[PDB]
């Protein structure tokens, strides 16, 4: 009589299991590790608190971790990102999961606490898998005693890594972490190509708007901005790119984009006078990709072309000043995760008003909120890295080391390039690709082993 | 007035070269901004720079920037086919020693480098080296080691040259420090990739005027050059397949929409004709090597290629293709300079209407420079702004003046700091009319950077 | 509310449908411009239109435009899977007879068309037909021929429908004139191509959430739908191969950068398993049929496809794929609505973990409408502005009231004049914020056109 | 002792022969016609006046006509389009050719005259092959008696067809014509993909400018403007498109381009005030593609960004107001067919002036002027049509008809679709493409023969 879960509808489990079986065939690197390490059971004794979007893809990751011996308790890291049939299949497998699509903020926090607490007391957790740092934060701030037993954190995404490095710099990080984001088979796969697949996917599902011929402004040109700009350009949008980093802006120019600023001469002085109103009045779609705060601000929202679509694909919703819009403008729900924001005022709207914006997923990550996030064959790389990272920190056994050895190992590290390459090779074979083997003379000529690693650690790909 | 200390193809091309320099200067804002920023300070006064890099119009703007900052130079090309003769002539007419022409022999190539090293029959009192590929660096270490005692540093342009510096550093044979100019992002991820995107299809059209759309290409390699090369051909409508030994680069090729294949069955190169994927190579209209490695388009691949396929190399050296095999066994018919039909029917003569030939560009030497003009000015702007900054830095550090114990602590291969890489990029972006946004103080604090940058940790890969 | 003359899935979706209609109106400036232009004149006053076309949000705006101009209508969908239930509910809640829901059986499909034809058990006094594929046209000619005595014209949306009309005209069996709406440039080269570009990869993602980049696709056909479908996949990074019987379309595929292949050895489809290029089909991850032809993805191709390939059809009718063979021999496993795994291990039951299956989308029916929402409003604007102009033209001509000799001269299948095609395009361009330049008198005289257009001869192909 | 020619340098003939031998391997449709018709000699007795760019590809066309039985006398239809090695190879084969790169207007007219006159008297020509209509006009106006002997004209390009249709309208056309341009294997191959290949080719050879990241304005979006826009966009330019035809403008929007006018509201009233100076002041490259007059006018040239490149790929050099620039601005030759135009005045220039434009090929066809025009494998389709059109008209012997039968036969027609498909099939085989054969049931289902034509004549591809 398994009841240790909370999902929208347990009766979706059979559907979710059908999609898990399909997803498994799309995830050869992750399923390869499941088959490789099953005999060793390297996560026997691991008790993992997991906080990451409860999608079908996350389901294959969860069941891999359990297949290698772990126990887990799971929650989503976003109120809109859960696929309810994925959550139901995991719960019907007997795995504690607290997640549904459309949580309130209070339900979101309740779901994390349900993973942390078992029977009203702290679970004897000893591993953390996090995506964005919310679970990491709650443990350090509200359950610090639990971190005495925890061997490490494996952190999925750019924003969570930044938070770990701030903690490390300030002396507040209590356990070591692996930066999963910066494996090449994560950052330069998931963050870029994942958003290429899923950004225009979510815009179409949300609005069914034609994108070809229309004007877009992408704020940011890091890995997510690069993939997002391509998602839109390959549909035929005229894409303009904003950046604060001149190296990233240089890449945008060379990639064929006009680089512009929302602010005259790029100077954001906080006044309406600084807004390039002519530019913003021609933009049909703005997408924020930065991991920064208030990059689509109130004065920008006032100046945007009527009926423009606004969305965010960075981790947190504060990229767009949705607070200003809740305070001043009237919200008309079109359907779940799609709202018309009427700039005519706060108290009610005319149903035929033409002066509105369309906001997707209330400013939360739009690929997961309005579609299904990245596809399985892309998440394969990210999640193979997660598994390898969990194995590595669980085996290092930090929670048991003497203090001097803790000092040497309290760090945020990445996986070695050899492993990054082994993940990539399984991905390539999933496409039917054939990697050539160096001859001994050729390996000697460029100074590498025939087996790799093939590049110095400085190499940027 | 009596300047004779040069050797070029035709000095009367100087006026033409000067017109093209004046145009190129307006395409190179980072480099020309360095010229303006530092001219009064003369930070290279006293520098005596041996330069070895493709004697193009773009290199001319680099040379005159070094001279305008106070340096003296003596120059040669780093490839027998890459000089633009009008550029070398303009530089010579300006009274600057340059020894370079398009279509040098190997003996003339080595003579030209030695003319930069020697002045009036004796070693020039050089104290700086600017190199592209490592040949000048090698000749100095092997043949003129005494000159290195006075040299403060090497600024090395390209991936292959950096590899050779790092081999010397690990072997204990590198005598002076170096800056790896290649690995600035405004070099590696500008020049190596987008430069080849611009100039590869350029050189193939100039050499052959072949339609590329609808035809099959095989690109060997998918590093920065292979990425840019693959894009050069795909954007023309070619059906491009990619080979790689690096699974991470192979993963990128898959995700970028290319089929990843090996010339060898199951990727295993046992040296026999039997290991060749004859069915694959029999379909390929164009093969491009981009690896920096040896014999990646080998004799058995060449025998298996589709009749009338084009063969070329855009890596730094011609040993990527087994051209020696083709010289030894097959008859060469010159179509026009840097374009040869190689007839696979035998060595002693050929039927003029023979159908079983390959077209080789630039005799397997770097094809974008041999058959066209290499990277365009606005891309080389980034590379050469980095070169000027690197020259300034190593010259000001004065390594050659240190005691032996301190030289040992300073001997290293380094990259320029990120802040400079960003400053080059900013001038490039302004040259496109791009407008970079400035962080507010709260935004800078939120992501943990200074408002002025650097904006990324040194681990960032872009 | 008193009004019961409809049948939809759920009338309570009406308000949601109305919200989407108000958005779609802002995406359809040509259609809303016609509403405002002709509202006062009521040119369709007295028209009674039988309509049979995908009951989507876009069709809703079309319906309410005909009504706003004076017409009465009775509506059904031309496909069992293409209805958007909230669009049908909005139309029914506006008082408009509509019989349509997503997921009809075949018997229910036929019944819905008959409910538009009949009002209270007797033929409605229809006088106009709007059709998409020819099913309603066929039912009237076969089963209700008396009704055609009062009907002034048919306006036919799509290529397959027009083919059927032209065969009836040749055979002397077409009883009323038609307008070929499909062959307006703002329909054929807008809807058929760019609509499939937008909506094909859209439906595949919704149905399977598969990564497309780096995978192998085979598009059967390279007409307008095959062009837009091939681009839909290639822009995602698929490696796309194209099959054609028309060498001119195959030439376009080559120049567009696709490899042109046949599923049969040497292109010869003799019906044997030996004729199948099994090596080619064993590498294909996705096959899309775009032909309007029969059995272009046949039993032997289905047998030979790579395990776990996706199979779909974006032509009008589901017989492009041999789904009947799959129904007879293989076990179907529903993943979710309009997504089935087809287990090639046999008919009775399946292993839930079997690896040898295909994924079929929308049971072989038009996949963009079955698994997503079809073309976007801004593209359908062009098709449906043409539909409204075509309805106005044939209604005002009053074919059914003309003397016999006048009928004989007007019994034809025609396209709208090019001047109207241009006026639709102009509104579409303005909807993008584009600005069309006006010729000077001298420039107009020089190319031999009016400043107002038409700008091209009728022979022009764009 | 053959002397009946004039070329730049006859010693270039061996080079030209080498490139002809290579080009033949790139032109399977044209070489296929040599084999299919050699035995029958369909052009035995044809005497063809030919006027078209004397390129390597034209050399293969010429020698195909001769191999099928024709005699010819040849000139180029543009002063800059000749490849001198090609003209030399043709002269050395004993074929009268009068053409070199860099003719004056006087030499251009003289070269056409030498094809018309053999030994000071009109040659007994009975066939005409033209590209642009200059030879056709000269014969109608200056030697009308020779048209009593001529069976027809086969006209290569859109501008030339327009000029023929003016005469058919006015009743002043003396012989029938084949509109070769409007074969699909010409118009939608040569005019579009040909310019795709050769526009960015000529711009690189002429300027070596980076195109990625820069702003282009393409005037026109017919077949040449479509291919031109793609030539630039695929290099990473940000391309804007002007059109007067709203259908063509619709296609540009859908193809992912911003459609703009050089003039406010699109109204070309001839004033400086009409110019959108903000737009023109951002454009790095303008390309005219219209076949119309003065579509890049004096006020657009005055407003263009400093150092922008200006070129024309339409047939005639009056698309750009070069006359205005010759009268008012100082011209500095960079190298052959590349000039800087200094907007500081006419009385000389400062060698370091920054306020100049770069004009390519003096406003003449830039792909042939600064590069080599379309590649062999594209020109294969166009020229296979030219050969079939010459046979199609020669075998009909219009000049032998009585006046009443001539009237009935007098027309400007395209080749039937069956020939168009025959050319396309040979093109497809040259790529190694495999066309599928319809089954009888399938052919019956769509109402075509298994042997084609597969499309009604109304079809637009
Ligand atoms: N939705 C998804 O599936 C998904 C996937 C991966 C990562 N992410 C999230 O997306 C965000 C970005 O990730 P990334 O890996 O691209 O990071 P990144 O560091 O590579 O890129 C962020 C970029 O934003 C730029 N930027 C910062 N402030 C800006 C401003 N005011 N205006 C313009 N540009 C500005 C920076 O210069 C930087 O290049 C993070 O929150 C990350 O966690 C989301
Ligand atoms: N022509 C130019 O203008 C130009 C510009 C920049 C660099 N280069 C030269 O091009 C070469 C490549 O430079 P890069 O920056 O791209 O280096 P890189 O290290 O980024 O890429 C080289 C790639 O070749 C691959 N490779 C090695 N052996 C291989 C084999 N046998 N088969 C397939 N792939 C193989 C490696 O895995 C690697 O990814 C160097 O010689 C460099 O100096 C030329
Ligand atoms: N789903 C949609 O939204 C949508 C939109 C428009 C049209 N359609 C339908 O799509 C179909 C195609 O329409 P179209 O306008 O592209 O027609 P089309 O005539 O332009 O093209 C169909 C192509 O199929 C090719 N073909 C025929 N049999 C073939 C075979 N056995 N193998 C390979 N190629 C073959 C033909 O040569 C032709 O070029 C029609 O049924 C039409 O009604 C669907
Ligand atoms: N250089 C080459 O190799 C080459 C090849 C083929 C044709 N051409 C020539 O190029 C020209 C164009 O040929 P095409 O086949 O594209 O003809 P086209 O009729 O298909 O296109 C010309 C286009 O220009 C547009 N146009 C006319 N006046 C305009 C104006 N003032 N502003 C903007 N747009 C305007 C028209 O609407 C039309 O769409 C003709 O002179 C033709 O002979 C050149
Ligand atoms: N006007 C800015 C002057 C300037 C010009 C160039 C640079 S650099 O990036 O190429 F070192 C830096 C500063
Ligand atoms: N210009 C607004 C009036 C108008 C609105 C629509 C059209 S139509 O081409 O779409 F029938 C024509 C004219």
């Amino acid at each position: 009589g398994f009841t240790d879960y909370k999902v929208a509808d347990i009766t979706l489990a059979a559907w979710g299991r059908r999609e898990l079986i399909i997803a498994e065939s799309e995830m050869p690197a992750l399923m390869g590790l499941r088959r490789k390490y099953a005999g060793q059971q390297p996560l026997k004794g691991a008790k993992i608190l997991g906080c990451i979007h409860m999608t079908i893809q996350t389901g294959v990751l969860i069941e891999t971790l359990v297949a290698l011996g772990a126990e887990v308790r799971w929650s989503s890291c976003n109120i809109f990102s859960t696929q309810d049939q994925a959550a139901a299949a995991i719960a019907a497998a007997g795995i504690p999961v607290f997640a549904w699509k459309g949580e309130t903020e209070e339900e979101y926090e309740w779901c994390i606490e349900q993973t942390i607490l078992k029977d009203g007391q702290p679970w004897d957790a000893n591993m953390v898998l996090d995506d964005g740092g919310d679970l990491t934060e709650i443990l350090h701030k509200k359950y610090p005693q639990m971190l005495e037993r925890i061997h490490g954190i494996t952190e999925e995404t750019t924003t969570g890594v930044h938070r770990l490095l701030d903690m490390l710099k300030n002396g507040t990080l209590k356990v070591p972490a692996i930066n999963v984001n910066d494996s090449v088979t994560k950052s330069k796969n998931d963050n870029k190509y994942g958003c290429r697949h899923s950004l225009n996917d979510a815009i179409k599902r949300g609005t069914d708007h034609l994108l070809s011929g229309k004007q877009a402004l992408v704020i940011g040109y890091g890995d997510v901005g690069k993939g997002s700009s391509q998602s839109l350009r390959q549909e035929g949008m005229i894409v303009k790119v904003a950046e604060v980093d001149p190296i990233c802006a240089m890449q945008a120019c060379m990639d064929g984009f006009e680089v512009v600023s929302p602010y005259k001469n790029g100077i954001n002085d906080g006044t309406e006078a600084s807004i390039d109103a002519a530019l913003l009045g021609k933009i049909d779609l703005i997408v924020t990709t930065t991991g920064n705060v208030n990059v689509c601000d109130a004065n920008m929202l006032k100046a945007l072309k009527k009926r423009a679509v606004v969305c965010n694909i960075g981790h947190f919703d504060n990229e767009i000043d949705t607070a200003f819009m809740r305070k001043n403008w009237a919200w008309e729900e079109v359907k779940p995760q799609v709202h018309k924001i009427h700039r005519t005022g706060k108290d009610g709207f005319d149903a035929h008003n033409d002066d509105y914006l369309i906001l997707l997923a209330e400013g939360r990550l739009v690929n997961l909120g309005n579609a299904t996030g990245h596809p399985s064959r892309i998440m394969d790389g990210s999640f193979a890295n997660q598994v390898l990272a969990q194995i590595h920190l669980f085996e290092q056994k930090y929670a048991d080391l003497p203090a001097a050895e803790k000092a040497k190992r309290l760090s945020v590290e990445v996986l070695p390039k050899k492993l990054d390459e082994e993940v990539a090779l399984e991905m390539v074979k999933g496409f039917g690709g054939v990697v050539t083997q160096l001859t001994p003379k050729q390996a000697e000529y460029i100074g590498v082993s025939v087996e790799g690693p093939f590049k110095p650690d400085t190499y940027r790909y």
